[PDB]
């Protein structure tokens, strides 16, 4: 029965004093210089910047006390443009656990050619993303550590999925997109988990999916799109609320709160699609409409909001340490 825990699993919620102390916690400007700069680049497969992300992901989770367990699951693939390489990073808190809520995101770049003298950097598809996983594993180092201790009063703990591959090479289609997750939730179905059990596999040990995409832009909208993430949807907002109510939201109204009542009239491909398919609940934390960047060479810093970016850490990062109790 412990695969349907996570169906009856409730958060551990923050009061105030501890909502304060989160939002002091993480710091926008260090993110910024530290875990988001050094993504923006060219970054598509197999490419120098590809090798560099991955690096930069890898050791700015290494710095940290809690027992990160690192692991690269790289592969081949056919593409449009002939076979290439992709490395999927998966950063575990304790990798024995039956169950782990998983963060997730994509480090690879959309390929282009260079218009005028311009990149494509993908600052909010998704380098933003990854750079607010990074800061996320940075802020809550400390709280995530007392994870390394054992205790008798769930068998729970976190991931984080840095997807490569999200992008198409050429034309968006069930086989040129998704290449790094549609190989790891066929590998993560395959696999026995716990270790030596039967009939449960790494997919049953997944309590839910965040997926991040396409965040940074000013004033996003998240559509509440799932009925069997509803409930965990229905916190972030509240969450949101409170921050708000609280005073530690920065350039934050009401009337432009982002977690939305209302779901969208149609299905998004990204990352989650291989999971969501195999029974995988899913929170798909992309905004509708998409920011009026997207997949332009305009989507850089300089169009990316410091303000959301720092509002949507804080409640993030309340988020997870509801769900995991800590
Ligand atoms: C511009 O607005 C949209 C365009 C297309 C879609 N529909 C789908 S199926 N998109 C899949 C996107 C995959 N992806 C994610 C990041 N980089 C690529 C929805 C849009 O607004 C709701
Ligand atoms: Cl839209
Ligand atoms: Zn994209």
């Amino acid at each position: 029965a412990w695969p349907e825990e996570k169906n009856y699993h409730q958060p551990a919620i923050l009061n105030s004093s501890a909502l304060r102390q989160i939002a002091e916690g993480t710091s926008i400007s260090e993110m910024w210089q530290n875990d988001l700069q050094p993504l923006l680049i060219e970054r598509y497969p197999g490419s120098p910047g590809s090798y560099a992300a991955r690096q930069h992901i890898m050791q700015r989770i290494q710095r940290l006390q809690a027992d990160w367990v690192l692991e690269i699951d790289t592969f081949l693939s056919q593409t449009p443009e002939g076979e290439r390489s992709f490395s999927n990073i998966i950063s575990t808190l304790n990798p024995t656990a039956k169950r782990h809520l998983v963060l997730a995101c994509h480090y690879d770049s959309k390929y282009f050619s260079h218009w005028n003298n311009r990149v494509f950097v993908g600052a909010t598809d998704s380098a933003v993303p990854c750079a607010m996983m990074l800061e996320l594993a940075r802020a809550l180092d400390k709280k995530l550590l007392s994870l390394k201790t054992v205790s008798d009063s769930p068998d729970l703990s976190l991931q984080l999925i840095f997807f490569d591959g999200e992008e198409a090479f050429l034309h968006w289609s069930p086989q040129d997109s998704l290449y790094g997750s549609r190989h790891l939730a066929a590998k993560m179905a395959s696999t026995p988990h716990p270790p030596g059990a039967r009939g449960t596999s790494q997919l049953h040990g997944m309590d839910l999916l965040v997926l991040l995409d396409l965040i940074g832009a000013p004033n996003p909208t998240f559509p509440n799109f799932f009925p069997n993430s509803a409930r965990w949807f229905e916190r972030l907002q509240a969450i949101e609320h409170e921050l708000h109510e609280l005073g530690l939201l920065k350039d934050h109204s009401l009337e432009g709160r982002y977690f939305q009542n209302y779901s969208y009239g149609g299905v998004i491909q990204d990352d989650h699609i291989p999971f969501l398919r195999r029974g995988v609940p899913v929170l798909h934390l992309i905004p509708s409409p998409f920011p009026e960047v997207w997949h332009t060479m305009d989507d850089n810093e300089e169009n990316l909001d410091e303000s959301t970016i720092d509002n949507l850490n804080k409640i993030l990062q309340v988020f997870v340490l509801e769900y995991l109790h800590l």
